[PDB]
């Protein structure tokens, strides 16, 4: 049969996304972390799964990315009180591709100041970032 036609995605949406968003360094997201990230709150938006696998950036707080909306708004049920703290939120996936997605998302929302990290935990492993 026929297949389904995409005509948006996900090339169009990391473009928007990555033009509209901070992107932070590996290494400097590593210095960050080190230096104790003083006002910032790392979001780890990977599946459970992928984190048990291959441990995760200590201090993380686990939000999936798949919930984040419902988490990041104080007028839903599902609220979470560190979303509405007056600090920089980093958020990191596997390989910075959903991140970016997710940073974007959380600004559209209101969220700020965002920032993902490039490259994602894949890259923060390859240069022997802090790991739990
Ligand atoms: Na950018």
């Amino acid at each position: 049969g026929m297949p389904q036609t995409i005509t948006r995605g996900i090339k169009a949406m990391l473009d928007e996304a990555n033009s509209s968003i901070e992107t932070l360094t590996t290494a400097d997201a590593i210095a960050l972390h080190k230096s104790g990230a003083s006002d910032v709150v790392i979001v780890d938006i990977r599946d459970p799964r992928e984190i048990e696998r291959d441990g995760k950036i200590p201090g993380s707080f686990s939000c999936t990315r798949g919930m984040l909306e419902f988490w990041i708004d104080p007028q839903s049920p599902y609220a979470k009180p560190i979303f509405q703290e007056d600090k920089k939120f980093v958020f990191y996936c596997a390989g910075g591709l959903r991140s970016a997605l997710a940073a974007k998302t959380a600004q559209d929302m209101g969220l700020k100041p965002v920032a993902h990290i490039e490259g994602g935990f894949g890259a923060w492993r390859d240069a022997g970032g802090p790991i739990e």
